[PDB]
């Protein structure tokens, strides 16, 4: 069977998931205990095994970057290509290297708040906002959402819709047309999905290409991360 | 100076105790983080360091053993032998394998509750409890604890004291004797040395001779740790 030692550990609540090769002829194992991710090594004398955290020389936590890589990561990445699929608008240098989703609605304080605080980064063409409209905190939200989707440049309206603390002022066409329609709901769709349906649930990567989120107004540190600073 | 790995691996908050044998070529550091004992395992190709714990075959957790033998237990040696070395009251075989003290004073519920708690294992040879008498709660403490000392068997009048809830009547003497005030003194002494002016407060040992301590009355799963159940 497995090495007794490990067999030993496994006892101790982990589930293996794979094998994997590491360095001094040391045989890994990836595994999980409850919903942690945790590295045994196998030791050469293989009557031995460690569970923890491998270093290199140059200081990198390797446990951790396989772990981040392998099990948390991953079941993510597919609605990170769902947002980009999605019909966003940008705020921002389309170059920008640091890309921050956001899911938002036409009467939403911290939207506009968290809009403004990202400013900085923005301007400085470090981070690009994409917004994926929603329309679900009021009556009007839906109708105000696809009149900003509905104008000549939608980005800049909103942009501009945010700037003024929601007091632009629009033209509301006589209703919702089917594109808007669409967008709206398969953006609300892709929100419920990501599991949370207050806005504003803002969505980054970072740790490994993990999907990170936010929702509701960021506090310095948090806002800080959003922006990779 | 320290293996580079293993110096990366200090910077995340550790400080080196000492260095060890370990198997399979790799060389081990035994360190704390904050007041944690951790164990790291440097790599036989001697350019990798593993932060954590280390199993044999048998499944024993080496790694907890060799911290609770060399970080958490030493310290507390020195007085258990000092409580060895008290004038403690006997109630049990005095070849039980388990030994427990305790430090009681005359007018204490818990102590009384704790004494009933313990019979079973008492009764069956299995535990012993040594008594450090105690003169600290009541007016009347020091007088009644002297007068137990005091009497033809000391131990035996302990036992019925307790096993009556305090009900016991006893012969107090006209005043307190100088080898009684003696006993009194050093064990409250010991006590506060111990860190628990609380009574009952209660020694054993466990975990690699860690001198372990209960305050009050102990529930059901502490009971049965102090018991050696």
């Amino acid at each position: 069977e497995l090495p007794a030692p490990v067999k030993a550990i496994e006892k101790q609540g982990i589930t293996i998931i794979k094998t994997f090769d590491a360095p001094g002829g040391m045989k890994g194992y990836l595994g999980k205990y409850q919903d942690m991710g945790v590295t045994i090594y196998l030791t050469p004398d293989g009557k031995h095994a460690i569970s923890g955290y491998m270093y290199n020389e140059k200081g990198e936590n390797l446990s951790n970057t396989l772990i981040e890589k392998e099990i948390y990561a991953p079941a993510g990445r597919e609605m990170w290509q769902r947002m980009e699929q999605s019909h966003w608008l940008l705020d921002g240098k389309k170059d920008a290297p640091v890309i921050v989703y956001v899911f938002a609605d036409p009467f939403c304080p911290y939207c506009k708040q968290f809009w403004q605080q990202a400013r900085p980064w923005v301007d400085s063409g470090k981070v690009q906002l994409r917004t994926l409209l929603v329309g679900v905190i009021k009556p009007e939200s839906p109708a105000t959402a696809a009149a900003i989707l509905a104008s000549k440049d939608p980005a800049k309206t909103w942009q501009q819709y945010e700037a003024s603390g929601g007091k632009l002022k629009l033209n509301v066409p006589a209703n919702v047309s089917t594109e808007q329609m669409k967008v709206l709901s398969d953006n609300e769709k892709l929100m419920d999905d990501l599991g949370a349906n207050v806005t504003p649930a803002i969505y980054y990567m970072s740790k490994e290409n993990t999907l990170q989120q936010a929702v509701g107004l960021p506090d310095q540190k948090t806002l800080n991360i959003i922006m990779g600073n």
